[PDB]
């Protein structure tokens, strides 16, 4: 069973420069120049769910989809969404989808995307001849208890919104393959407290350093870049193709360096075929970096037909995820 | 494709009496009178993702099976589990499956372990003929922004896990069908009046339904949850193959005796005997473990035997209705 991407779409907000935030004193400049970093994308005051709302219409009014036709709804996300005992599916289940859905909030880090793809592309399969399901990332980076510019090591947070439908019928794109493998030893690589959850703020910095200070084998991190490899290999392998016919790297927004040796230069690719350049201007996207990554390509005529686009993204566990994008034809929005 | 259950187990801490709450002071006598409730698990300091660990390996023991066989891991949980920026379902990842599966955090409420069912039968259905997949539910109330006992209307919070083993290969049980509906025009009900900003404010759904109710008294919000709870269950039974005759027991949330007389089994015309309050009283809400957790004294306990029914039914935010029919086809294996 075939699963076809019939259409993709995303909000992103005006950006920040890394000049303007080295101005403040909120970034370091040294850190601009260690991290070759563009700008990140701030949205303010503007909900995620609102966000998440933007960037769904625009998948499902590209193609020209219903969206009563729907058949689930996954909503992914790495930090908060609104008040607590309240989910953020429930926002576009009454503005757009309609409550004759499966509406479900994922959360696996950076890496929820992936995971909402192997569930989507599942729940397709198993379901009716003529399905369809909507897959959504969305954040807001922008509260009390998370600082965009020194919370995460080599990155800058982001506020945004990738969407992306899925369908059994054929579409422009298709899905080859999906995989998700994880070093769950190195779990405590982005924690460090578990008997009370919420109080303390988020600075993933102090909780690697933590992690690194004290290793059991501290060969967490070296079967970490195996596995990195691994699930590429495994990925490729049910797609049925090989990394030559890969045209494009859709990895993180990470600094130029580590983009660069972990990703590119793992693979052996050059760093003209990641998506840096683009993905540098809006920073990380919680996890929307490879969708909006593919958005991108897709939409300005980058990624034609016949050719492949390797999605891949670490993240906490740590799990290590890695997709393969085919485009058949072109976007019937370009 | 079958969808049996292959096994379920849980984890609850010692209960705290109702009498006891009234006398320090945290339940008020009103409330202890009206609901008619026997009290609530309460754990101390042990996080979510250990008490999820200790019905994770629990369902797993039972029917002999071994962690790393599994194709899916979905942990769900309706309130926080431990340090943010870091998921609960690696905790279980590290110390009983093994990092070859697809680890994922589900979020819906109380009604997160019925969509959990449902992906995860969809999960092995799509997949290899030979599969399985865990369904785990674990939370803890036990403060500083969530009073067990006043949060809540109608309910006090509870501590536990409740887990179940699916799979493709047959078993003691068997998953015959599983459905969600929602009515999204009163998904205002559990935001109530405060988005922007995330954290800070205490949980109170008391309040939050009260502030509802002044803006559905200025569309029939109520009335259509009313009539989606009756059509689950009948598209349920319907898509199962059997009536309501055929339930035997049936499976609501450890809510007060009003609450699950009234809105379910008086809805259903069914009997309180029939229902699992009597176990479910002492426990309290336990976030989205009612269902299971009853599934699992129901069998264990041999009161629901080979050839009989359970209709899980559930309500949550959304607002989410979710049914669940399950039918025992054998007896357990560890019992």
């Amino acid at each position: 069973p075939d699963i076809f991407i019939k259409a993709t779409g995303r909000f992103l907000p005006e950006t920040v420069s890394v000049e303007w935030a080295v101005e403040q004193g909120h970034y370091s400049a040294e850190d601009a120049e260690l991290h070759e970093l563009g700008g990140a994308a701030v949205a303010g005051d503007t909900p995620a769910p609102d966000m998440a709302l933007w960037a769904a219409q625009q998948a499902v009014k590209r193609c020209g989809h219903r969206p009563e036709d729907l058949g689930l709804l996954l909503y992914v996300d790495s930090w908060h969404q609104g008040p607590d005992g309240w989910q953020p599916q429930y926002y576009l289940q009454r503005h757009l989808v309609g409550g004759d859905v499966l509406a479900v909030e994922i959360q696996q880090g950076c890496n929820g995307m992936f995971s909402a793809l192997e569930l989507a592309a599942a729940h397709l399969r198993a379901g009716p001849r003529p399905g369809s399901a909507l897959v959504v990332a969305a954040d807001n980076f922008g509260t009390p208890l998370f600082d965009r510019w020194t919370t995460g090591p080599g990155y800058i947070a982001g506020d945004g919104a990738g969407a992306v439908v899925l369908t059994t019928e054929p579409g422009f794109a298709r899905l080859l393959a999906v995989r998700s493998l994880a070093v769950p030893e190195a779990e405590q690589m982005h924690r460090g407290a578990p008997g009370a959850t919420i109080g303390r703020p988020l600075n993933f910095t102090s909780r690697n350093a933590a992690f690194r200070e004290l290793s059991l084998g501290t060969g967490a991190l070296m079967r970490v870049h195996q596995r990195t490899l691994e699930v590429v290999e495994k990925t490729l392998s049910e797609a049925g193709i090989t990394l030559g016919d890969i045209t494009r790297v859709a990895y993180m927004n990470f600094s130029r360096e580590i983009v660069e040796q972990r990703c590119m230069a793992a693979l052996g690719l050059p760093m003209s075929a990641s998506t840096w350049e683009f993905g540098r201007k809006l920073g990380h996207l919680g996890a929307s970096d490879q969708v909006v990554a593919l958005d991108e390509l897709v939409t300005t005529g980058e990624l034609g037909p016949g050719d492949h686009l390797l999605m891949l993204g670490m993240g906490p566990g740590v799990t290590l995820s890695c997709a393969v994008v085919k485009v058949l034809t072109p976007a019937p929005w370009s």
